[PDB]
């Protein structure tokens, strides 16, 4: 669905409240705050990394 705020991973705007595990439709991200926080944390709600979601995603 439309929302208010951009996926930190894909930039689409499906998040209602940002840092709230909400998970992208569009690209799979979970919105994990540790993981927009630092985003070469790898291994909080998602595999990858922010950082490494992003390329994978933009290389799709
Ligand atoms: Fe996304
Ligand atoms: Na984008
Ligand atoms: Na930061
Ligand atoms: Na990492």
């Amino acid at each position: 669905n439309n929302g208010s705020y951009p996926c930190p991973c894909c930039g689409n705007k499906t998040i209602d409240e940002p840092g709230c595990y909400e998970i992208c439709p569009i690209c799979g991200w979970e919105d994990d705050p540790v993981q927009s926080a630092d985003p070469d944390f790898s291994g909080g709600a998602n595999s990858p990394s922010l950082n490494e979601a992003k390329r994978a995603f933009n290389e799709q």
